[PDB]
């Protein structure tokens, strides 16, 4: 299939004036794990990232006249690759959205995004990863919390 | 037992003078795993992050008139915890120093250089660990390379 005909055009870049959006989504996103989001948290995360663009990049997911998901890549220094890696930090689509592709084509602007970057390996926190090229790395991840999350 | 006799004062911050030490130590890390680093590639890491304060942090650990360890801290936004993370991206203390209470009292610092900017969580990729207060996530890591590793 052509690339008009495929989801690629439909992964676009976020801007400031999509906060709003941004913001329902990921109370979306959490209502359906059982979390209550604060706005406010939500407003000041998603401000902070969109206003350094060293931290990394959001993109939102179109269908028709709405954002109905959205990828956020968040970058870091890796000495293990000598260069920056990314995450892909947070991922939403629709629940009446899924199972089209969409998440697919997101994952591929992500990774053609860490490319144009020079970004050296993309990791993410855990069907639609594997076929993305995420296998399993076979680490064990440890970790401590310093503060509450954001949900709290 | 008292704060001079303890070890917190044997981690201190690294400089762009440490670099050649810096190398060396990464060097030989990588040997006791069986790989060969080049040379240039590690410079131009440590480099890279001394360069970027915002990408992170190196401290060396010190025993005598000897660097025998050192520990780096990399910086990243996360959107479950609002603000930055952190991670233990290297870790390493020569093999004569273990069992010393070295690589506890590094990673001490690091946590409280973690407190001290704000970061919000710290984990690292995988005994010394649990006791520092890494507990396993229970999150299955994925990941795929776009380019080499440091040490190719
Ligand atoms: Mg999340
Ligand atoms: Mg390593």
């Amino acid at each position: 299939n052509l690339y008009f005909q495929g989801l690629s055009p439909q992964v676009r870049t976020a801007h400031i004036g999509d906060v709003p959006v941004l913001v329902r989504l990921m109370s979306e996103f959490y209502q359906e794990a059982g979390f209550a989001l604060p706005h406010d948290a939500a407003i000041r995360a998603f401000k902070a990232l969109l206003g350094k663009p060293d931290l990394g990049r959001i993109w939102l997911i179109a269908e028709g006249t709405e954002s109905v998901g959205y990828i956020v890549l968040t970058l870091g220094f890796s000495m293990e690759y000598g260069g920056l890696r990314g995450f892909v930090d947070d991922f939403f689509v629709r629940p009446n959205a899924r199972g089209k592709g969409l998440g697919a084509a997101a994952l591929q602007t992500v990774k053609q995004g860490c490319c144009d970057l020079g970004v050296r390996a993309l990791l993410v926190e855990t069907g639609v990863y594997s076929r993305a090229g995420f296998e399993e790395s076979g680490r064990m991840l440890l970790g401590q919390a310093l503060a509450p999350p954001i949900h709290e």
